[PDB]
């Protein structure tokens, strides 16, 4: 069938390139536009086939479709539009345009965990179960019925890289191939997001993503591998704003007092900088590991090298 793919980044790509290998015609790529040069991948790869390549920077304005870019999307005539991590909400004069509608990727097993960083809460609150859904687009905000639904298991020092690059993208990837293969038979079905579990929380940002010490060790563990690698959990450390990397929970070395104490402005008790990177303490008395650290503007380094 016809498809526009509307979304960006390397996932949306991969959607791209295996569908067009699945014998579909990609009539339109819509796209984020350039930023400082670098050219989106899902635009990269379309252009190289032929394939119309689009770059609104925006759909609405004055909470209103605007008209030449609906016009525009409307001329490819897409029977079905395909949203991989599409980053703005779309008309409905969009959205409803092809026969079949429109479907989108989300990772996270809905109705929980709507919103636009859903990895990362779902690492945040501790999830034991995650995954991710294709649903068909409605009004809301990641509201629409569920088409497909797929499950992992969340590791317990899963970070939002590992979780993603393990399993939400190349499965994710898959769900996608074949929620479009299921409308092609006329098989995919629309099961209304049931009431009960539906959560929703809002993006994660550097401001945002700062930590709060008075918690478990296992609570602020969640809080750092579920801003690991993106945005990046941050503290303040001796008037410099610190980001934490790599976290690990730990039993031992205890204390082993063999490390160098570090004083952090709200914590429970002194770090520790050691051999094998910055222990903290949560208010239990519990510790978690932090391997690699970041300083405002500067590379990441070793939590062992704090000092040095
Ligand atoms: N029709 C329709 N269009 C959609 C969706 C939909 O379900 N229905 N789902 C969208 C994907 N999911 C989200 C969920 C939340 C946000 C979000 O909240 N974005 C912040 C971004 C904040 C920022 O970047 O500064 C905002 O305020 O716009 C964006 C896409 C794709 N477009």
């Amino acid at each position: 069938m016809k498809i526009a793919v509307i979304g960006q980044s390397l996932f949306g790509q991969e959607v791209y390139k295996e569908l067009k290998n699945e014998g579909h015609m990609i009539v339109g790529v819509f796209t984020i536009p350039d930023k400082d040069g670098k050219v989106d991948p899902l635009a990269i790869e379309a252009e190289k086939d032929g394939v119309p390549v689009f770059k609104f920077p925006r759909w609405r304005l004055k909470g209103k479709a605007i008209t030449e870019v609906v016009d525009q999307y409307k001329a490819v005539g897409a029977e079905l539009n395909v949203l991989p991590f599409c980053s703005q909400f779309i008309p409905m004069e969009v959205i409803d345009h092809p026969k079949h509608g429109s479907i989108i990727y989300h990772p996270s097993l809905l109705p929980r965990h709507r919103g636009a960083s859903a990895i990362n809460w779902t690492l945040i609150h501790g999830d034991k179960k995650g995954g991710f859904t294709v649903f068909w687009a409605d009004d809301g905000l990641d509201t629409g019925p569920i088409l497909l639904q797929r499950e992992c298991d969340v590791e317990p020092n899963d970070n939002v890289n590992s979780i993603y690059k393990r399993f939400l993208f190349p499965e994710g990837v898959k769900g996608m191939v074949e929620a479009v293969r299921l409308i092609a038979t006329g098989k995919a079905p629309r099961i209304k997001q049931p009431e009960e579990g539906a959560t929703y929380e809002c993006i994660q940002k550097k401001e945002n993503s700062k930590i709060d010490w008075n918690q478990p060790a296992e609570a602020i563990h969640n809080w750092i591998r579920g801003n690991d690698r993106v945005p990046g959990a941050w503290a303040e450390i001796d008037g410099k704003s610190v980001s934490f990397y790599g976290s690990t929970l730990l039993e031992n070395d205890h204390f082993s007092s063999n490390g160098q104490p570090l004083e952090i402005p709200g914590a429970s008790r002194a770090a520790l900088v050691t051999k094998n990177g910055l222990v903290l303490f949560g208010n239990d008395g519990k510790m978690l590991l932090v391997k690699n650290l970041q300083f405002e503007d500067g590379k990441m380094i070793p939590g062992s090298q704090y000092f040095k």
